[PDB]
């Protein structure tokens, strides 16, 4: 363990830790010492943006002959500074072209702006009285600070030309500003931490001085500064200032669709979401770009001292490079503004954007400091808006809409989610009690952001991710040691993957600090260049994954702490002024046997062992004391998660033992598994206690366990019926409803636990429970093989195809449109989100999970849908019911311009159909609302039947309409329904008899027209209740049943 003595002190390769904690006009005149170029108004091609300080150009007719012997490739761009601000600029010009403004512009709001920005002007600076000397040789700045307050501004129509130069050059000013707060940082850099560079610098420049660290800020560290200092000519010879920046392809943002078709809203026509598209669709994409968008703030916070602090989706780079034949495609990633950045550990102003302020800098922190860790939620609330981004864009951010918004509207009369409250200093604070419970809860496995993810990412990412934004400032990883974890993953997924390049890839590897502690740590060699390495990279894979579940804690910490005996959470009175308290005198004993443990006996000093756990555990000495206690706070509290995590796992076999067709677990709790738990184990806890909240949070996490691993045996089956045709065979054999032989039934059972174990490995490099697991599941992961195989695989043995999925999905959409008589609305969006709110109540057959808590899984295992095309399919089915709803009642008042008011003339996009289908569609909706009137008679005789529903932990009484002629009998009555049950899902239900009861049934002989209201229909079987007529197609139908 030579390496962690501060071996490498400057390397970008791998920086130091962050050990510890000037005039204005210096700033300004080291970058105003920029070179200089000029050029006029036609080396500028048309407008690709603008701000609300500037307007970027592209350059035809290349210029700016300092680039030809500059950076190859590299196209570049101008930026001209242009106020935007209540329109005033626009003023200006009507005046200075010719003629004179309207008065509707000027009055209030136009002369309020330029009356609050004449001041300010820094007039005491010499580098702005020769930026506005250099511009315009004609104005006397010392006179405009005076005249715009001795007489109130309406001198506007003589003094137009000047007030132009002065502000547009004031901006400049600040843009400057901001460069030179980093040159400066940058300088003094160079001299402690460079010997080759700092000896053709300081001995004589100061443009090239200049110039030196423009190139190192693109080319090393992947920031955007600017160049040079272009002036630009315009056509009336009023000279504007610019800058001269690099051009990307930029803005890492997506843009959202606004007709509201889209069911993620990506807009299908932006022309630049095509490229973004192929990025936020693929997983190697996405694990490269995670890797690489670490880099600029790891080299800005460990080797310089300066932060960045805005940092957001619009403000990330980029630039793709195809690829197409012969070669591959390289993205790369910069880093675009510097508007806030500043040093660290010195004071600072709050500005930022609402939705990525840490919960921290609510109230104070010692008069804002700047802190490093402000940078780490920043990042890991972008790069979570970056896995979630091709499954449900919408314009608002996911944890502000679904986790923080809905808490503070209920526990407090403050629903205003504003900057004005966040900064305000007196009030109720925003992230006080619950919505710091609910932000944490958002981002673990389970919640909404978690349940957006992409599938393919690893849980390596997830945890790693939900380790960064962590509302606890302590026990927050840094940005080195997520870089470290990130580009090790990235190295070892593409040596994996992939099928001269590989020696140079294994060098890359093992040149980094986490893989030589991880060689040293699991007694592992050198690797190789000659050899299959492929267990060997699954092991340093694996040793990643447990170092984000922190086992080496939890192994050194169950061999100090003891497991607090259970007649301790059973016979105690006063819940509310008792808490299992850690005693501080412990957390000292676990950290001397998890350093022996670690170092293995060997003796480090204290940089040492401070350099080591920032690289493995990502936290301070004295942030550790938190993690460690968490810890022993959770071994504690063992033989109470152990119960609960048994207590759940027999609900879920009640589950199977009364609904023996579920197709679903549904992570989310029942809200009703609570009442269970909490009198199955014989607890009475205060429901606003440390203990009370503990079980909620017990429950809830052992209900997830058990829904994914049930989730897991499902998949296993739909993979293993792909092949084997033997599989097959005895699925089939299950599903006809007979039963096979024993041995056939092992093959089969066998066949599908070999592949859980194949389903199980891409997303957990492993099992699923293969780790120290026994509070979280209730049996230990030894007795865990042993019960998926002869318990759970027999839940879910026989599950329906896909097409009984989707039919019976159809038949209750098309149910629900008929119960609710209102219209549905014009977006499919929200088309989709009444149907599917409205859709348990109206229903007979309840969904598999319910609105919202929804996910790609569910849909991709049942129906074979993405998330937005499984909306997408439910939003058509909804609609062209209800075309076919208001064609009926039409046809009925006929003895058609009769339609509802817009379905005259629908825009065949609404619907599914091309654009000449709907024209026939209509004539089939009226050839079948016609024999459905032919019916009606005086003969037939319409009513309704009982029979047995859902099934409710007895059943419901669900009534079917009928309608029959007056001459017939039970004899032909019966045997109707007998073969209507031949039909049916359920397979134990294909032979029954179908008697009409009462229970006395009635006699064979009787008429059915006199009885009709209490008789039900009830099924029997003849060998030997059930609610087996609900599974049919003809009573899930919305048609009534013609008996004839």
């Amino acid at each position: 363990l030579s390496f962690l003595g501060d071996t490498k002190s400057a390397s970008e390769l791998n920086p130091p830790r962050l050990v510890c904690p000037p005039p204005r006009e210096e700033q300004v005149r080291k970058a105003y010492a920029l070179p200089l170029c000029e050029l006029p108004w036609d080396d500028l091609g048309p407008m690709l943006g603008s701000g609300t300080f500037g307007r970027v150009y592209p350059l035809r007719r290349p210029a700016c002959t300092e680039v030809t012997k500059g950076f190859v490739g590299r196209k570049f761009a101008v930026k001209i500074f242009w106020l935007k601000r209540k329109g005033m600029m626009n003023l200006f010009d009507t005046i200075s072209q010719g003629g004179t403004p309207s008065a509707e512009q000027t009055d209030p709001g136009t002369i309020a702006a330029i009356k609050s920005e004449i001041r300010s002007l820094p007039t005491s600076s010499s580098a702005f009285r020769d930026m506005v000397r250099i511009a315009d040789p004609t104005v006397d700045v010392e006179k405009i600070k005076g005249m715009a307050d001795s007489l109130t501004v309406e001198t506007i129509m003589k003094e137009a030309k000047t007030l132009r130069t002065v502000i547009n050059t004031n901006g400049f000013y600040t843009e400057v500003g901001e460069t030179g707060t980093i040159f400066t940082q940058m300088e003094k850099f160079v001299q402690a931490h460079r010997p080759e560079i700092w000896s053709t610098l300081s001995k004589a420049s100061q443009e090239a001085q200049a110039s030196k660290y423009a190139e190192i800020g693109l080319a090393d560290n992947h920031w955007s500064l600017p160049l040079a200092r272009v002036l630009v000519k315009d056509k009336n010879d009023v000279k504007h200032w610019a800058l001269l920046i690099e051009l990307f392809d930029g803005d890492l943002q997506p843009k959202t669709d606004k007709t509201g078709y889209s069911l993620d809203g990506w807009n299908a026509k932006s022309g630049g979401n095509v490229v973004l598209r192929e990025i936020f669709s693929s997983r190697e994409a996405l694990i490269g770009l995670t890797s690489k968008l670490v880099k600029p703030f790891v080299v800005m916070q460990n080797l310089y001292s300066l932060g960045h602090f805005a940092i957001k989706p619009p403000n990330l780079l980029y630039k793709y490079f195809p690829g197409e034949k012969g070669r591959a495609s390289r993205l790369s990633v910069a880093a675009g503004d510097f508007g806030m950045a500043g040093l660290l550990h010195g004071d600072m102003i709050l500005r930022g954007t609402l939705a990525f302020m840490a919960p921290e800098m609510e109230r104070v922190s010692g008069g804002l400091v700047a802190k490093p860790s402000y940078d780490v939620y920043a990042l890991a609330l972008t790069l979570a808006s970056f896995w979630t981004a091709a499954t449900e864009l919408r314009d608002h951010y996911p944890w502000v809409e679904k986790c923080i918004k809905p808490t503070l509207k209920k526990m407090k009369d403050a629903p205003e989610f504003t900057f004005l409250r966040f900064a305000s200093k007196t009030g109720p604070k925003l992230y006080e009690a619950d919505t710091i419970y609910a932000l944490s809860t958002c981002f673990a496995v389970g919640g909404k952001v978690e349940k957006l993810y992409h599938t393919g990412m690893p849980l390596l990412i997830r945890l790693k991710l939900s380790q960064m934004a962590d509302p606890e400032p302590l026990a927050r990883v840094s940005m080195r040691h997520a870089r470290f974890v990130f580009k090790a993953y990235a190295m070892l997924d593409k040596l994996l993957r992939a099928p001269e390049t590989r020696e140079e890839q294994l060098k890359q590897l093992q040149s980094l600090h986490i893989v030589q502690f991880l060689l040293f740590y699991l007694r592992m060699e050198p690797l190789t260049a000659a050899r299959d390495n492929t267990q060997s990279y699954r092991r340093l894979a694996r040793a990643l994954l447990d170092f984000a579940r922190l086992d080496p804690v939890y192994q050194a910490a169950t061999e100090t702490v003891q497991p607090l005996p259970y007649e301790f959470f059973t016979e105690q009175k006063d819940w509310q002024n008792v808490k299992v308290e850690v005693s501080g005198s412990e957390v000292d004993e676990t950290i001397r046997k998890l350093r022996t443990s670690l170092t293995r006996d060997r003796s480090l000093s204290e940089d040492s062992w401070a350099d080591l756990v920032d690289i493995m555990f990502g936290v301070s000495l004295d942030g550790l004391r938190e993690v460690v206690t968490r810890v022993v706070y959770s071994r504690k509290t063992f033989l109470l998660e152990e119960k609960i995590g048994n207590a759940v796992k027999e609900a879920v076999a009640a589950t199977y033992k009364f609904d023996p067709n579920t197709q679903l677990i549904a992570e989310d709790a029942p809200d009703r598994l609570f009442e269970v738990v909490r009198t199955d184990l014989g607890l009475s806890y205060p429901d606003d206690s440390e203990l009370g909240r503990f079980l909620v949070h017990r429950v809830s996490k052992s209900h997830t366990a058990w829904a994914t691993v049930d989730r897991l045996a499902r998949q296993a089956l739909r993979l293993a019926l792909r092949r084997e045709e033997r599989t097959r065979q005895v699925y089939e054999q299950l599903l006809s409803g007979e039963k096979p032989s024993s041995e056939s039934e092992k093959a089969f059972f066998d066949s599908v636990f070999s592949a859980v174990s194949v389903v199980s490995e891409a997303n957990y490099f492993g099992l699923f429970w293969d780790f120290p697991s026994a509070g979280l599941f209730g049996v230990p992961p030894e007795e865990m093989q042993a019960y998926v195989r002869k318990t759970h695989l027999a839940f879910v043995g026989k599950m329906w195809p896909v097409e009984t999925q989707k039919k019976i999905l159809e038949a209750a959409v098309r149910v629900t449109v008929r119960g609710l008589n209102a219209s549905l609305p014009a977006s499919l969006v929200d088309v989709y989100a009444t149907v599917f709110a409205a859709l348990p109540t109206k229903a007979p057959v309840s969904p598999p999970f319910l609105y919202g808590l929804e996910r790609e899984e569910y849909s991709s295992l049942l129906f074979d849908a993405k998330l937005p095309e499984f909306k997408e399919m439910v939003a058509f089915w909804a609609t062209r019911h209800e075309l076919n709803i208001a064609v009926q009642t039409a046809v009925g008042k006929i003895p058609e311009g009769m339609l509802p008011a817009h379905l005259r003339s629908p825009s065949p996009a609404r619907f599914g159909w091309p654009p000449e289908a709907v024209a026939d569609n209509i004539r089939l909706f009226i050839r079948e609302a016609k024999d459905e009137l032919a019916l009606h008679g005086p003969d037939m005789v319409h009513n309704r039947i009982r029979v047995n529903g859902r099934s409710k932990p007895f059943h419901e009484i669900f009534r079917k309409a009928i309608a029959f002629k007056k001459d017939i009998s039970v004899l032909q009555f019966n045997q109707f329904f007998t073969d209507i049950l031949k039909q049916s899902f359920d397979p134990q239900c294909r032979r029954f008899i179908a008697e009409v009861k009462k229970y006395v049934r009635v006699a064979d002989t009787e008429a059915v027209a006199p009885l009709f209201d209490i008789l039900k229909l009830v099924a029997v079987d003849p060998a030997a209740p059930n609610n087996c007529f609900l599974w049919t197609q003809a009573f899930l139908d919305d048609k009534t049943i013609v008996v004839s």
